[PDB]
RNA sequence: GCCGAUGAAUGCAUGAAGC
RNA sequence: GCCGAUGAAUGCAUGAAGC
RNA sequence: GCCGAUGAAUG
RNA sequence: CAUGAAGC
């Protein structure tokens, strides 16, 4: 689909375990509305994207869009699970990380782990 | 009516609030059935029932069965304020205190007070 | 699965049209709850068990409960042949004869058969 | 939101009707 | 027509939840 | 319970 | 456009 690299499940749920904890420690958006508006303001430092989103319109512009921005972006399997992470109670299209707080290195090491692809 | 007789509001007002008074030190039955059961086993110390029920034959027992069994019983003009009055979130056509918990001698009085009617 | 032994499309056969033949000169119980509690009481002389049951574990139990009682019990194909069999309107998970009526030779050829398995 | 002491869930009995 | 033995109407115990 | 980040209440 | 978890 809209989907311009797959992405290692280890990965995934490093991300999604790492988002539930910034959201104590840092700042997340959540819902993509919130996340274009977080990733055009150039504040996103990591933004998550679900792949089992129908129509794919709604999350279609977020991979060109972090890529012109250059900012990194990773794929989720289901838009429930990120829901889940971001601590709301439906699901949820994409996120992003705005402030990492703590989890500088966390960070870090995962965002690098996804230029590897 | 069912309505033996008629209660000066001040009663009222200090029979109910008594009830919720009671109702966290000590012990009340709620709801014709459950008073009426507390009645029947000789458990019940004071019933109260409300002037507005309807049908009236759900509550018509409950003064001629406390008289046959020596309980003193009392009226309130409105079921919805009984209701609130024990606690429940509904109305409540009748009650019953089974154990008076500290607040014996303040049920002296209102008993006393009935007698005189 | 719960199915503990196959049984020949003809026996099966067999057997519902004793269930059939049974359901008026003895007593048949019909649906699960009521097919249960009969052989706990211990009042069973047959129970039959439908094999297309979804979620099995509404008959899941049976065989073991019947093995403990010792009851027998015989395998079917569908439910709704055994609502049919039972004679009623919607498919039956279970049943069981409890008085063989007229049947009692015949009813005993179809339990020597089962010990065969 | 609705429903519930004018009796919710539940338990036990019942077991083909209900709308 | 819908619904129902994967349990309808129901009786009783019970007493604050159920959706 | 239904609904809601595929965006509630709102401005 | 703003806001972003309630509303019923
Ligand atoms: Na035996
Ligand atoms: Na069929
Ligand atoms: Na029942
Ligand atoms: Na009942």
């Amino acid at each position: 689909s809209y989907v311009r690299f797959e992405v290692p499940e280890d990965m995934q749920n490093e991300a999604l375990s790492l988002l539930e904890k910034v959201r104590e420690s840092g700042k997340v958006k959540k819902g993509t509305n919130e996340t274009t508006k977080a990733v055009e303001r150039g504040l996103a430092k990591l933004v998550y994207i679900a792949e089992d989103v129908d129509p794919p319109e709604i999350v279609a512009h977020l991979p060109l869009l972090c890529e012109e921005k250059n900012v990194p972006y990773i794929y989720v399997k289901s838009k429930n699970d990120l829901g889940r992470a971001v601590g709301i109670e439906v699901p949820c299209a994409s996120a992003a990380i705005i402030n990492e707080g703590e989890l500088r290195k966390e960070l870090g090491s995962l965002v690098e782990k996804i230029k590897g692809l």
